[PDB]
């Protein structure tokens, strides 16, 4: 056979190609061919440029093949094997073969330089052949190729597909024949293609569908999922045809059934070919669709193809099982256009992607119920289909890739088994009929280049998990391999490519749903039973005769019967939700986020009312009382949900919001926030300034009691988190630096008598291993025929980590945290795999609570959505004046009992040491510098300064007092300030705020301008004058000379000052040139 176009005569070389696409020969397939087959005869290099999925690479493997000749498509983009390339040269220069490189121009430099250099080598070899004075009876055409001269036969061929913006390099310009490939004929193909799945009328629906791609591409919103190129469209049109083929044989079948005969062409005549296209664009694409976009999407469609719409297919045995299921398990169901109907929906979308595809995604924001969406579907095939279905989830970032997929020991060979390995292995050996069964492998975490490397070839057709190992398994046809993201940011588009897609935007699960979801809970999950009663859920379908499981359950629907009315469509909760929106919050607020945590508080206002029918055994709570008490409760509880984020003016703005708004009565006093009012057992409010004793603190331990001094932020937070431990929720506190998070918690955890604090400090080095050494620790494994559980050592005693700051941890390249992924998924699914053995692990008694800093400050990163759902997150602002007057009066009273004297001046001190602070946190801030930051840490260095200067002293005065108060004024606030003024400002508010609270104290002998203390003089620590120190620093100096560094060092006024200053950090506890010799002179 000998192949002809103009001028070229081509031999075609017998090579079986298999079934090859075949592509529509269109005009631009054909100037191509013409162009490539005359650069071949003229022994030139082809170059067919353009953009992206015009067909390049693969016109030129379709002429490849024309002629019969062996085509080699070598990519570019970062998999480019060039140890093999030489090679590859080699073998295309001697066997005969053609070789393509698809985006030539992604190469690096060098590789291109290199590449280039082979080319155009092989190009003059071959361009030796054109001369005609050259007699082929004796002509060994040779190439320098690896540093041999190998042969070329005269057939093969290279081309090199570039993507403009650009030019070919300068090496092979000469050499190549370059050709536009810049826009291909989508109608002609459209047309050959519909008429080729026999389509009566093509000429018509490739005319519509063509342009209402790209109608698409421009119209909808940028979304990296979204394809609308020529494959897609082919692929649309190919589901097309088989979509017209199910009709047909549904209406031949339809009439066999009954009585009457059979013709092919009668059938297919008579039907809708736009609809059969409409209804394969909408399946392939709909579910890819945007919330946002499904109605342009609709719209767009309306207008290309007028008059034609698509009608979903009726599952009704499906839609049977899922209501049925969706009762089982707490959950709205709807028939569209519903409350749940856009769920319903997504979830039979799911269904159909995984009946097609063999892998598949699910991408929607957090807290959309694609998890949910999955569960119930699993559970609804089980019933419907007889079989078993089951669950294998993996977080793959928590896990390492290497304990992920396996890693090969680099010595004394043996083969480790990877966590999703090992999944595969023990379904494809099926040593418990796992072949029967279905099974769907779930990675439900944040998607990256790197640990879906091994994942390509599984999800692509080939179906086949490679392993170093040398291993190769195969998919059997039961697995499904699913993926929970919240997003695609950081995925290759060829992993989007090979797996079906199913996007569950936000507004799928309504505000309705969950509400209606926390109440079905309510009414039927007895709140104290636990989990060992959970088993028994499944016992019984309906549970009849189980009403009264406990009092709690006849409580706990009291409660949902009072608070149906304010969780309706429109009911109170839900515009407290969309007001607290609009306000903003130190962490992204999240729906789930607010709406777990008011579930939280809900279900602990039920547990305090089953404590006071407990309490209270004759006369349980009345129905009068029960209404009173939870109605404030919800209030009380929107509030510390919604705004427990932000700070207290905007919590004052929504008790505001909420008190125009609401129809419970709230507080009658003008000057005070709703969050500072409790709601007592009584249904009646009742402040929190009632329940904060005041205490008295020891001499010995003034300034670090470990016992917080309780205020008012320290008596509401902690009851926030004990109803937020009751619950297991990972608590989490935030607030600006010193504010008090750390020893809040500590305290309010140590109360508590059965929980065992395990104090972590989180970091950016830190990782999965720091939780699981803390777990081998205080924690073991036990094995139970239930499976493998994480218990405390300790009997009876709930374990919790003090995470102290989540934040800290570094993102990888990724924007992901592996410790806050890790975390999540214990949170979530109640525990992890165990690497070294590959094993599922529960824990059973393991809490997590977690203290950060707000993430706009610079080592801190934002934590993750996914994540932020599950903990409730509290703002703890700084005390303000009265806390930090109770709090340090309290350290005060306790730090002027050494001496007797000026017990009386105990308040009027902590005042001033308020007050001046107070000033100085209004006067100056972060804006003017970034280390004028002031916090009660402060304030406690103030106390210890006192102390520290009173304790060696037997008695003092009170000018004496007031003098080390102003002392240590100047030497806290004064020193870290950069400009003269605000140091002048200092020195009088010092005098002004002393004087205000010290009057009848003469000021010249209690506060002299230059306040210098010195313990060097004399034994005590007690003031000295400027003279006398001068000359024993400069004495000190001068033996500091001689001693350790032999250079002249001055002594001026501003140095002085330093040194005095550095030895009174020396001098107190916690107390963080010249330092050298400060440390040298106090040793
Ligand atoms: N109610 C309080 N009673 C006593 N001291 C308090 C109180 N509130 C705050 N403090 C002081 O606040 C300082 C900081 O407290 P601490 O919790 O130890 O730091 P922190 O809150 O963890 N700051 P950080 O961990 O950096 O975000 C300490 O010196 C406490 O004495
Ligand atoms: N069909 C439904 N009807 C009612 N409530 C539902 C439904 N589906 C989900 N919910 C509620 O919404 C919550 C979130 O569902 P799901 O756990 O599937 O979310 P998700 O989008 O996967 O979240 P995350 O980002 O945490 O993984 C469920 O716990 C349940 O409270
Ligand atoms: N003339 C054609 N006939 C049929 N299909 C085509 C034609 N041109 C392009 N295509 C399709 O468009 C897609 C283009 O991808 P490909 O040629 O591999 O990369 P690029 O076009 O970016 O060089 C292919 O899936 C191919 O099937
Ligand atoms: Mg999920």
């Amino acid at each position: 056979l000998s192949i002809q176009m103009a001028n070229a005569k081509f031999n075609y070389g017998f090579e079986y190609l298999g079934v090859q696409d075949k592509l529509v020969q269109t005009p631009l397939t054909d100037r191509c061919y013409l162009t490539m087959t005359q650069a071949l005869e003229a022994r030139l290099g082809g170059s067919p440029f353009g953009p992206a999925g015009t067909g390049k690479t693969e016109s030129v493997k379709a002429l490849g093949h024309q002629l019969g000749r062996f085509v080699l498509v070598f990519n570019c983009d970062e998999t480019f094997d060039f140890q093999a390339m030489g090679r590859i040269f080699v073998g295309l220069c001697q066997v005969g073969a053609w070789g393509c490189f698809d985006e030539f121009n992604r190469l690096e430099e060098r590789m291109l330089s290199a590449v280039s250099q082979q080319v155009q080598c092989i190009q003059e070899a071959l361009r030796e052949h054109s001369n005609p004075n050259y007699d082929k009876t004796s002509a060994p055409i040779t190439c320098e190729l690896l540093n041999k001269q190998v042969k070329v036969s005269p057939d093969m061929a290279i081309f090199i597909t570039m993507n403009p913006g650009s030019n070919l390099p300068d090496n092979l310009k000469k050499l190549f024949r370059s050709l536009a490939m810049t826009k291909p004929d989508r109608q002609l193909i459209a047309q050959v293609m519909l008429y080729s799945q026999g389509f009566r009328t093509a000429e018509v629906l490739a005319n519509k569908i063509v342009p209402f791609f790209k109608l698409c591409d421009e119209q909808l919103s940028s979304q990296s999922h979204y394809d609308f190129g020529l494959r897609a469209l082919k692929s649309v049109l190919v589901s097309a045809g088989n979509v017209k083929r199910e009709r047909i044989q549904k209406i031949k079948r339809e009439k066999e059934e009954r009585g009457e005969a059979v013709d092919e062409g009668e059938i297919a005549e008579n039907l809708p070919e736009q609809e059969i296209l409409i209804q394969s664009v909408c399946e392939t694409m709909v579910p890819k669709l945007v919330a946002e976009d499904i109605p342009l999407l609709f719209s767009l469609l309306s207008d290309v193809f007028p008059g034609v719409q698509y009608h979903r297919g009726e599952m009704t045995a499906l839609r049977e099982e899922l209501k049925k299921v969706c009762q089982e398990m707490y959950l709205t169901y709807g028939d569209g256009e519903e409350v749940g109907g856009m769920w319903v929906e997504k979830v039979l979308q799911l269904y159909q992607i995984t009946q097609i595809n063999h892998g598949l995604m699910m991408v929607g924001p957090s807290g959309s119920g694609k998890s949910m969406a999955w569960r119930v579907l699993l559970k609804a095939l089980e019933r419907l289909e007889g079989v078993e279905g089951v669950a294998h989830i993996i977080d793959p970032k928590a896990i390492s890739k290497d304990h992920l997929y396996g890693t090969l020991d680099p010595n004394t060979r043996e083969w480790t088994d990877g966590l999703f390995t090992h999944v595969l292995r023990k379904i494809i050996d099926s040593v418990r009929g796992e072949l029967q069964k279905r099974q769907w492998i779930v990675f439900d975490g944040d998607v990256d280049p790197e640990w879906v490397e091994n994942l390509n070839s599984v999800l692509d057709d080939n179906k086949l998990l490679t392993l170093p190992n040398g291993e190769r398994l195969s998919l059997p046809p039961n697995v499904r391999i699913m993926f929970e993201v919240q997003d695609l940011k950081y995925a290759t588009l060829a992993t989007v490519s090979r797996c079906g897609m199913v996007w569950f935007s936000e507004d799928v699960l309504s505000t309705d749903m969950i509400f209606n979801n926390f109440l079905a809970r309510l009414r039927s999950i007895p709140l104290d039973e636990g989990e060992d009663e959970a088993q028994r859920r499944r016992k019984g379908k309906e549970d009849e005769g189980e009403e009264a499981a406990s009092p709690m359950l006849q409580i706990q629907r009291d409660a949902a019967t009072i608070m149906q009315p304010y969780f309706t469509s429109n009911g109170l909760v839900t515009k407290a939700l969309e007001h607290a929106f609009q306000l903003e919050h130190i962490m992204d607020l999240t729906r789930l986020r607010c709406l777990g945590s008011l579930f939280s508080m809900l279900h602990q206002a039920c547990r305090n009312v089953a404590q006071y029918n407990a309490n209270h055994p004759d006369f349980p709570m009345q129905i009068e009382q029960l209404e009173r008490y939870i109605q404030r409760y919800l209030v009380y509880a929107i509030l510390w949900s919604l705004s427990g984020d932000s700070r207290l003016k905007m919590r004052a703005e929504l008790g505001e919001y909420i008190r125009r708004i609401t129809t419970v009565p709230l507080p009658t006093a003008p000057n005070i926030p709703i969050i500072d009012y409790e709601v007592s057992i009584s249904g009646e409010w009742s402040p929190w300034q009632a329940k904060v004793p005041q205490i008295e603190v020891e001499t010995h331990k003034v300034a670090a009691p470990d016992v917080v001094v309780p205020t008012l932020d320290t008596v509401r937070h902690e009851a926030l988190l004990y109803t937020w431990l009751a619950e297991h929720k990972p608590l989490v506190l935030c607030g600006p630096p010193g504010s008090g998070k750390t020893m809040t918690l500590f305290s309010a955890l140590r109360a508590l008598p059965d929980m065992e604090v395990v104090g972590l400090n989180f970091s950016s080095a830190t990782t999965p291993e720091l939780l699981l050494k803390t777990f081998d620790h205080y924690c073991e494994y036990r094995r139970t025929p239930n499976g493998v559980v994480l218990a405390p050592v300790q009997l009876g005693k709930w374990l919790v980590l003090f995470c102290d700051e989540i934040n800290l941890p570094d993102m990888d390249k990724y924007g992901t945290q592996r410790v806050i992924s890790f975390i999540r998924q214990m949170v979530e699914h109640g525990g992890f795999y165990r690497t070294s053995d590959q094993t599922w692990v529960k824990l059973e008694r393991i809490q997590f609570v977690g203290a950060c800093n707000p993430p706009t400050d610079p080592g801190r990163k934002p934590l993750s959505h996914r994540f932020l759902r599950h903990v409730p997150v509290v703002y703890v602002d700084y005390p303000g004046p009265a806390s930090l007057t109770q709090i340090y009066g309290t350290f005060n009273r306790a730090m002027l009992r050494l001496i007797p004297s000026l017990r009386t001046y105990a308040e009027p001190l902590t005042a001033a040491m308020v007050e001046f602070y107070t000033m100085s946190q209004e006067r100056f801030t972060q804006d003017t510098q970034p280390h004028y930051i002031y916090s009660p840490r402060e304030m406690t260095r103030w106390v210890r300064g006192i102390f520290e200067a009173l304790r060696p002293l037997e008695t003092l005065p009170v000018e004496g007092l007031i003098r080390i108060w102003a002392h240590e004024a100047l030497r806290l606030f004064q020193d870290r300030l950069v400009e003269d003024e605000e140091r002048r400002w200092t020195d009088e508010n010092i005098d002004t705020v002393a004087l205000k609270h010290f009057p009848n104290i003469d000021r010249e002998k209690a506060m002299s301008r230059p306040i210098l203390y010195s313990n060097w003089l004399s034994k005590d620590y007690i003031p000295v004058d400027q003279e006398e120190l001068r000359d024993y620093v400069k004495a000190r100096l001068k033996v500091f000379y001689e001693e350790e560094l032999d250079v002249p060092l001055v002594l001026f006024n501003e140095v002085l000052d330093h040194v005095l200053r550095i030895d009174r950090i020396f001098r107190q506890p916690q107390g963080h040139t010249l330092s050298r010799f400060v440390a040298w002179m106090n040793g």
